[PDB]
Order: structure tokens, then sequence, then C-alpha cells
């Protein structure tokens, strides 16, 4: 608690560099695209034998006795060696065993590494500590010690221990521990040696519990050396040895390719307090990483336009996507009220309300948060977000979908297809267009076209969505045609053919083994981490939840006693109807197809015809416990365009005649 | 016609065509495209452009075959004389044109390949990928390794003219290839990694090839037996011979000569790629069940890993198989989407015929025995259309349902011997009052699971304490807020520190991600187990439920009598389905509320129609003899679930009407 603010007071006193490490390395993290490489240090804290102390058995068993000390990093690789070609490689085994096949702990900082959301994790030790705690939190991830389980491995995610493992035998052939062992390492660990380089390259590679004069880390410096420059993203190291690192080091090591952050000048603590260090640096990780730390006006803006621009591509957002936009962060509620959820920091929506609310604090905000802030207005208020619950009231609800397709204006949308398109929206709109009007042809010819233009536009939205629709409008195309060839030739009278021979072969031959489960694995991880509400647009199936939500409308408890824990004094009548008019209005603005498919169809016949029957139900009740004349003829469901338009466009005859008599 | 094709395969075709398009549905495959392919759309081959060197260097052509040498020296000698300005000249000339995307790309985009390795300068692979749709990160320099947005890659390892037609920007002549790692050391290690770790496919390469050579002389020095052979799509018009197809296999190829596959004149490349490349890897990509013994084998690979639960819906059963077949819940099968040949037919066949279970072979008896053991305790008979005299049963052995609690309370009390049996205890101490104990054991059963196992249980026991903890915190809630009124008394079933302790660990925990954090493995073998990380466990009965009271209440109105089966009887075995799988697999999700609401639901509408049919016993029976027998009457379970799942109002409600 204290800690915490003084953690904060060391994050106040980070200097830029730190917070700029920090900073990427926070981002990094998020992005999937971070990697530890994770050294002796973070395992002496567990009390693993360090390894001056095993070259020291050799040197007492070999010799009689210890060394004088200072093991430099020959006498680490030599004294084994000497050992292993004098007194033995049975016994060398021996000496191994006896060491390290005491199993133990698990400190805290393993559960950091692994708390920032590690892409992978990068060792060189023998123990099973980082394997135990993933294990402990349920990070799968593939261990890779011999280089026969470089190929044969499952996850992408991997914990590559280089310098072999215990795992096999305790013996020093399934390690790296001596001098002919890293001498030939290359041609000993050729893919395991590649797996470690790559994975550098590409990821963020933030080194924890390695000295600046370890021998692997200068060995990296020296492929690095190779590497072109600005070919690699530099790697982060957390320098944990007792002390502030002479300026001179810091310098050298930085130009070598090194971006240090010495726990020592970040906190204070005793000499051989390597722990605090460790956490010191560590933490500020973390918290970063939950945004915890902020205080300014300006920081909540830039954070919340980071966060909503991208989605002013969209013409409407369901309320349940805002959730999965801020993380859980907040409730967002059909009412328009916003609430907090499971939120451990600064309330920057509380922040933005009150801004909304006075506008001398808008004008402390400068210039371009002002136009940031009036974008996000402009946008909250098109979306219908308000204050949140506390300050609630009287709010009013109000349903408006601005699409000629659902008002039936046919000639209009003709009118608009016959004109000239001036964007490429333009072109998707009518696309969506002709696809209402029934020519199927001319919308595949349109979707494709804008598919070819977009991805050279950089326009991913786009893209996505034609690509989306052109899938629903060839399936549409093929179960059209198997109807037309099974039963449409009798009813009609006569054999319709309403698509050529040649335009079904080109449309069977061009999409071929086409899956679309793996589109929006395939866009840039950028987008998935920008446009990840739009995922669901690719499933099978969905609309489930809210069909199973349903059966709150079938409760019998209510009427002889009715909390109304819904929202917030709020029947599940209102909820389930405002539910679906952001579903109805959300798949109508946006231009997309999956209106015209049956799952849609009956949700909106399930969820009106359960209304109707709880309307019904409850005036029934009220007329029974009360007399007659209270509620004799009072109608529980009003119905409106909407609901008539709805029920003409989603029910058949049968299903109005069974709504008409129930 | 590629059926006599497909006849014709040997072994060793099919062998490598199978783990071709197996890779593929799993995501691994990588096709390494060469010269040819671009060739098929008539780009320039490189001897075109050594050619044009070579003549402009000296005044004619090489008349001919170039070498190994003379394809990278004549480049060379060029550049060092004629310089790099007229050097680049050539290259605009030869390459800044603009040619087709030939069929074989959009085959092997088709592959869907999970990266395309490539030594073309080009851009046809690339083309093919926009217009596919397919999305692929194009490295072709240094610099684009590291800025990459996606897990899958063009490797364009040779460069490319994306840059402008200089020949700075590709590795054509010799000093280019001398220097390659020295130069290219991010990409060169980037195609190394991908070699090792998916399942490389060449094609358009000659065995001779410069590149194809190299790659094989480091797979050597891999010598760890670490590498997956890669196959070789050989192509060339001529059949390959065998002194080669020894040496080069030995060398760690797996060719694959069209020319054997299909016939054709010298100058027919087309042909010979299209035959090996789709109308053999991509249209084998379905299974090849042609025997009795490869039936059964088939299915247990698909039922084995099931063992380890006890029970299994017959619903779910509709995902193990990937809607090859439909399972009522009357344990009857019927044919839907399958178009292959019919291999559960073939088992009833031979569960029916004791002389064709004589013909299996050795080791093969006792999978078959296996497979029938649990399907006849899965409650599946045969198929629909020779159904008989179907019955239904109850039987639920989950000691917890029948309240026996002492006897739980031996059972906890006793030391267990297997993680099963902790499992147990874990779902006992949950049913009987102990929140802290159920959850100290799920988590030591976590940490215990580190061997070798299915990963089941492991999963299970993480769902089963994210429950109750939930459970936990909804108890507290009500407890410190409403247990004052409640009992008059501040009672505190937790400390502060286990209820810090609990909200501390899991307060990163994610349900959602749970599934798919698991291994591969694990989910294509395990998938029916994800809908119970969430609602959707309950969502095709509940729309059934909605459907069937529906149309009971119609014909209630209608006032109609049938003389045939009950038509609400499909709710009663799903009901029970239901709660036996939820009970012998020693789950929570038994104490949910939209669970007890569902069966309330649905015992409501069977009773109601009882009452109805008991009645027309007087109506139909007084104006005539005819009539019907069938009813439903109160037993044991009914009265437990009853007594279980309603309220006084609900019980009151039911007794009113
Ligand atoms: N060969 C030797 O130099 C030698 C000989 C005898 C004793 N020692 C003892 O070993 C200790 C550490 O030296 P080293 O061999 O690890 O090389 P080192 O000090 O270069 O270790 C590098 C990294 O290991 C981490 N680390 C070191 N000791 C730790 C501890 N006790 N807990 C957590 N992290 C720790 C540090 O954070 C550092 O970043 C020294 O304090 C020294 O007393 C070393
Ligand atoms: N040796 C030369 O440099 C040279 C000189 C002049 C003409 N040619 C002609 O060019 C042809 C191929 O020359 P190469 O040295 O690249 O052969 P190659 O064997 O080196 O070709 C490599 C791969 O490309 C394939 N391939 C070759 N021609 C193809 C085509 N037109 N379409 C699709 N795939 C093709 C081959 O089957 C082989 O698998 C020869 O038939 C020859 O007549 C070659």
């Amino acid at each position: 608690k204290r800690y915490g603010e003084k953690l904060k007071e060391v994050f106040l006193m980070l200097d830029n560099n730190v917070v700029e490490c920090i900073k990427e390395i926070t981002e990094s993290s998020r992005n999937g695209k971070l990697v530890f490489f994770v050294g002796a240090g973070v395992s002496t804290l567990s009390d693993y034998p360090q390894w001056w102390r095993l070259v020291d058995k050799y040197h007492e068993e070999l010799y009689g006795s210890p060394k004088k000390g200072n093991y430099s990093s020959d006498e680490y690789l030599r004294i084994p060696q000497i050992f292993y070609n004098v007194k033995g490689e049975m016994a060398f085994d021996g000496i191994l065993k006896d060491f390290f096949q005491v199993d133990k702990p698990t400190n805290p900082i393993h559960d950091k590494i692994l708390a920032m959301n590690p892409a992978h994790v990068i060792t060189t030790n023998y123990d099973n500590l980082i394997d135990t705690a993933c294990w402990k939190r349920g990070k799968y991830f593939s261990v890779i010690s011999a280089e026969e389980d470089v190929a044969n491995a499952t996850s992408s995610r991997y914990l590559l221990k280089v310098h072999g493992d215990f795992r096999k035998g305790f013996k020093g052939e399934n390690v790296v521990l001596k001098e002919d062992d890293y001498l030939n390492y290359d041609q000993n660990y050729p893919l395991i040696s590649n797996l470690m380089k790559t994975i550098i390259a590409t990821h963020t590679i933030v080194f924890i519990g390695y000295g600046l004069g370890d021998y692997n880390i200068n060995m990296l410096l020296n492929w690095v050396r190779k590497l072109q420059k600005d070919s690699f993203h530099k790697p982060f190291f957390i320098r944990t040895d007792p002390s502030p690192i002479e300026n001179e080091t810091l310098i050298y090591y930085e130009n070598k390719g090194l971006r240090i952050i010495d726990a020592a000048s970040l906190i204070d603590s005793n000499e051989y307090d390597y722990l605090e260090r460790y956490s010191a640096v560590m933490d500020l990780l973390i918290e970063s990483q939950e945004n915890k730390f902020i205080t300014k006006d300006d920081e909540v803006i830039d954070y919340i336009y980071g966060k909503i621009s991208p989605l002013f591509a969209l013409q409407y957002i369901r309320k349940i996507d805002l959730k999965h936009v801020f993380e859980y962060d907040y409730h967002f509620e059909v009412n328009g009220t916003v609430v907090r959820h499971k939120n451990k920091g600064f309330g920057y929506m509380e922040r933005f309300f009150e801004l909304k609310e006075s506008c001398d604090e808008r004008s402390k905000l400068s210039k371009k948060q002002y136009e940031r802030f009036n974008a996000l207005f402009n946008f909250f208020e098109k979306n219908g977000v308000i204050c949140m619950a506390k300050d609630a009231g009287t709010l009013n609800t109000s349903i408006e979908i601005n699409s000629l397709a659902y008002h039936g204006k046919y000639d209009v949308m003709k009118k608009f297809i016959e004109e000239q398109s001036v964007s490429i929206e333009d072109d998707y709109k009518k696309a969506f267009f002709l696809a209402c009007l029934g020519r199927w042809e001319e919308s595949y010819d349109l979707y494709s076209n804008i598919i070819l233009n977009s991805i050279d536009e950089s326009n991913g939205c786009v893209y996505y969505l034609s690509q989306i629709n052109r899938y629903r409008i060839y399936q549409s195309i093929t179960q059209a045609v198997t109807q037309f060839n099974g039963l449409g030739l009798l009813t009609f009278g006569r054999h319709y053919k309403p698509f050529t021979d040649e335009f079904l072969a080109r449309i069977e031959r061009e999409m071929t083994n086409f899956n679309i489960d793996d589109l929006f694995n395939g866009m840039p991880f950028e987008f998935q981490k920008k446009y990840k509400i739009l995922e669901f647009l690719s499933d099978n199936q969905f609309l489930y939840d809210d069909t199973v939500k349903l059966f709150e409308l079938t409760n019998k408890v209510r009427s002889e006693m009715s909390e109304g824990s819904y929202s917030f004094g709020m029947s599940s009548d209102i909820v389930v109807l405002l539910r679906l008019y952001d579903n109805l209005r959300f798949l109508y603005e946006n231009c997309l197809w999956s209106v015209s498919f049956h799952e849609f169809h009956q949700y909106i016949r399930n969820s009106m015809s359960l209304l109707i029957e709880k309307a019904e139900y409850e005036r029934t009740r009220d007329i029974d416990e009360l007399g007659f004349s209270f509620f004799g003829k009072k109608s529980g469901f009003f119905m409106e365009y909407y609901d008539f338009v709805n029920i003409s466009r989603h029910f058949k005859i049968d299903d109005i005649k069974n709504l008409e008599r129930s």
C-alpha cells in the first residue's frame, strides 16, 4: 500500500528513458510480441544451486579445495571439463545429480514474467521452474530442451530451454555446462540455436537474470553485431546488480545494442536485496500495463481517443461491443447509462463525463485534445452513451434506423444504384442495395471489385466486410439454385434459370476450398487488435446467448412476486426489446447481408411471440388479482411502425395465426 | 480419369499426399515455390538473361546448357565489366513486365499453406494471394522481418524488385550467392526455422537446383533426425530414374514425380503440374475408407479420447464425426451430409454378423470390442431404418444425486488412491458444504496433474474451481449484506485471508480463453467440452423445448387426440441425458439456476400433458371402444427432480392447474 505509492513514486522518478523502456515493453506485451530471455539470477532467488557452487564442487573434488575466487568465464567452463576428462563422466553426472536433483520452490518473479503475457520465454536454465510456474498459472508452452523437440512441438508459444534440461536424466549430455558443450553448440544444437535467433529478430526481448558480462549475453551481442542496422528491435536489459551502472558501461552496452533498466538506480536497496531490485523493475512494467499510472485529463482523453478512433469507420456500434472494447472495465447498458466493472485504477470515463458536464473543464484542455473531445462527444451522442447510472434519471429511448433497405425505398435504391459512385463506401452500399433487390450476380461482381480495390487502398474494414458479404451472397445463390432445381420448376409451372451455367461454373471454380473460419486470423495483428469486435461476424452461427436469455419472459413466479432484477428497476421485456432493436440497427445500418438468413428471422419471431405472450399473461394476472375494472381491457404490449414492419417481414401466415389465437 | 490415377498411385504417392493434405488441415504445410511455377506464366526464365548478358558481353549465345557456375558467373562478369547500370538495364527490360497468375499458383493457395518461401523476384505468388484474398506478410529484405505484421510470411529469399529493378535488391550474380548469409542473416534463419517446424513441399525446382542442393547440405548437418523429410514435386517431362530416386531420397527428400503419376509429351508442363498439384493432393483431401479394418481403426481413433469421461451426450456426438451422421436421443443413427463410404453402417453390420467380426485381423478385435462396449453403454443401438422396439430407461449412479450424505462423508474420510478419487472427493465436498476444502482439493489436483495425462481432468478441475469461487463470492455477498438479517448474526463462514487469497490468485483468470490456451491436440480431440465453458451447453435443448411446448399447447387448444407415441418423450429423454451427463461426470453445473429453470419447465410441460391425457379416457372411450393406453406416472427419479428443482410457488401453481 505505502509501497504501492512508492512504486508510483519510482514511476514518477523514472527518467523518460525508463518510462520509454517500460512503454515499449508494455505495448509489446499487449501486442503479443514480447519475449523474456530469463537467466540464472531469476532462479538463484529460489536457491537453485548457483553455478559457481558446482564449479566449486568440481574444483574441490578434482584438486582438493575451493579456488581463490572470482571464477572467470574460462574457469566456469573448464573446471567442469577437467573433472569430466580426468575424474570421469559418470561422476560428473553424480555431482550434477546431487545439486540439481533438489526440488526448489517458485519465486515471485516467475509469475511476473508470465503475468506480462510473454509470447515465448527463452532460458539458459536446466531447472524446471519456469516450466512449473507456467503450469500453476495454466499457461501452456512447448518446452524445447532438445533438438528432437523443435519439430515435434504443438504450440507456437515456446519455452525454449537453450542449454538443455534434466528432464531426460541428470547427465551432462542432456545439458550445456562444460567447455565443449559451449564450443560445439551450433553443431550440436542447430535448430534450437536458430529458433532463438528468429524469435529475437521478430519479438521484443527483455533480459532478466543475467549480468552484462554473462557469456551468453555477450555472444548474442556479437551476433547482433552482424545483423543489419535497424533490421532488429533493440533488446531491453534488466540489471539487478546491487549498484548503479557506471555511466561508461551504460553507454558501451547501449551502443552494443542493449537498453539497460538498472533497478539499482530505480530503487534503493541493500547489497543483498536482489529480489527487491527485480520486483522494482518488474512491477513498474506490470502496473504500467494496467494503465494504473494516469492522473491528467489529457491522458484519459488520449487513451479514450486511441481506443475509440478505429470505430469511426462504422455507422453504429452495439452496446455489448463497447464492453469488449474497454476490456470489461465498464458495463454498457441498453438504457444508455454506463457503470464501473472490475476497474482498478483511474475512473477515466468518470473524468470524461465530468468534462462533458462542465464547459470550463473542457476549456482547460489543449486544442488538439479539444478537437479529440469534440469528435468523441459526437460519436457518443450518435451511438447513445449517457452519464453514469448514479447520475441517471428519466432516460427516454426511441428507435430510429437510417437505411433505405429497411423502409423498402426500392425506387430510391434503384436511383442511387444508377448514379455514379465516388467512394468505396458508396460502392459497398451499392452492392448491398443490389443484393437487397435480388440482383446477385451484379452484387458479387461489385464485391469482387471492392475487394480488389480495398487491399490496395489499405481499407481493411471494407475488405473484410466485403469478403464476408460475398461469401454470404455465394451461399444464398447456391441455396436458391438448389431450391429452383429441386422444386422451382413445379410450383412456377415452368423451369426458371435466373443464373447462367457459365456464371455458376465460374463462382464454383473461384471459391474452391474456401474457409471463412481463418479469414480473421490472417488479417494483420493491428487490425485484430483494433477491430476484434467484428470477429463474431465470421462465425457459422450467432444470436445464441440472446435466444437463451429469453427464458426470463417465461417466468411465472414474477407475477406473484417480481423484483425487477434485470438492469436497474427494469423488466426483462424492455431489456429484450432494446437488445432486439440494437441488433436490428447494427445489422441494417452496417449493410450486412446476414439479415436475410433464417436464424435472424427465427430469433425475431421467438422474441416477439414471447414478449406478446408475457404481456397477455401479465394482463390476465392483473385482471385476476384485482377487480375486472382494473386493467380489464389494458394492453400490456404497445405496437408501432417498427413492430409492424418487423412482423410483416419476419413472420409467416402460420406464425401470425398462432399469435392471434394465442 | 483421375480415378485411375488415384488407383494407380502407389502407397508412396498416397502417403505423401496424405501427409501433405493432413499437415494442411492442421495449418503447417509450406510450399517452397521455385522458377518453374513462374515460367508457366511465361516469365523470363533466368537463362534467358544469362544469355542476354552472354550476348552483350561476348556477342552470341552460349549454345549449351548453362551450368551451376555459368548461371552465377556470366551475370557477374557483365557486372564487373559492363557495370551496374547495364546490369540493371537488362534487369528492367526483361523483368518490368506483367504476367498472369498461372493455375498452379491458385492451387497452392488453395492448400491454404501456412507460409510460402520462394526464390522468385516476380510478384505472381503475391498477386494470386491478393486475388484469392489470402494475406501474407512479404519479407524480401532484411528489414522486413522486424516490421512484419502477421504470422504468415511470403519469404522471398532471393529478394524482389519491389523496391526497383536494381540488382542490389536481388540474388542472381555470384557474389550475391557467396555472401548470402552475411547479407541476409535474418531471412536465412527464418527460412530454416520454418523448414524445421513445418512440412516443406518444394515445387518449381529440379533435383539439381543450386538451392535445393544447398538446403540438403544443411539438413545433413542437422544430423539429429530432427527434420521432417521435405517432399519434392518433380515435374520434368521424363520419368525420374531409380538410381537418383534412391540417392536423393537418402539425402533427405520425398520425390513425387508427376511424370510417373501421369504420362505426357515433352513440353506438357501445366499438365504434369496440375495432376500432382491438385488433381491428387487437393482431390485426396478426404478419407480413404475402403476396407473392413480401416473402419474399425478410424472409429477407434475418433472414439478413444472419450474413454476418459464416463458418459457422452448423444447430441454431442454430432460434433464428434463432423456432422457426418445424425444421432437421435432414442439411439438411432441417420445418414446426413456423408458422401463417402458408410462406416457406421458397416460397423452395425459387423455387430449383427459374427462371421464379419471373425474376418477382422488380430490386434483389431479388441478395438471392436471396446467400441461395442462404449456404444452399448452410451445407448447407441443401430441405424434408423432397421429400428426395432426402442425402450426407455433411467439409471443414474451418482452418489450425490441420491442424497446419501453419510456415504459421501465416509468416502471423503477414506484415503484416495488416484486423481479420479480426488476429483470425486472434491465434488462430494462441494455438495456437502465445504467450499474451502473443495477449492483446495481442486487446486491440489491442478498442481498434481503435471504428469502425462489427457488434460481432461485438469480442464474440468479448473472450471470447477472457477465455479466454486463464483459461488463463494455470491455466498459472501448475500452473507455480509443479507446473512445478518437472515440469521440475526454476522456469520463468517470464511476468513478474510482466504477470500483475499482466492481473489488474488484468479484475478487474471478468464474462462473465455481457457479452452484456447490448451494444446492443439486437446482441442481437436475434446472439442465437445468447449461448450461446458458457457451457456452454449444448453442451447439446442432449450430451443427444442420451446418448439415442443408451442406444438403441444397448439394441439391442446385444437383438442385433437392422437393414437401414437407421445410427442413429449424427446423432452424427457433429453432431460435425463443431460442429468446423467452432468451428474456422472462430477460437474458443478448442476447447481446453476438456468438448469433448474429448464428442468422445471420440462417437467411442468410433461405433467400438464399427462393430466390432459388422463381425461381423454372419458371422451374418446365414451363414444367408441377405440382408445389408447399409454400414459405418464410418477416415479422416484421424477419425485427427486421435482423436490430439488421446484419452488413452493411452482408446485402450488401446478396443483391449481
Ligand atoms: N564465480 C563468482 O564470481 C562467485 C564465486 C563465489 C561466490 N559468488 C557469489 O555469487 C553471487 C552472485 O554471482 P553470480 O555467480 O550469480 O554472477 P553475477 O553476480 O554476475 O550474476 C548475474 C545476475 O544474477 C543475479 N543474482 C546474483 N545473485 C543473486 C541472488 N542471490 N539472488 C537473486 N539474483 C541474483 C543478479 O541480479 C545479476 O543480474 C555473488 O553475490 C557472490 O557472492 C560468486
Ligand atoms: N539449360 C539452360 O539454361 C537452358 C538454355 C536454353 C533453353 N533451355 C530450355 O528451358 C527448359 C527448362 O530449363 P531449366 O534449366 O530451367 O530446367 P530445370 O530442370 O532446371 O527446371 C527446374 C524445374 O522447372 C520445371 N520446368 C522447366 N520448364 C518448365 C515450364 N516451361 N513450365 C513449368 N515448369 C517447367 C522443371 O520440370 C523442373 O522441375 C528446358 O527444357 C530447355 O529446353 C534451358
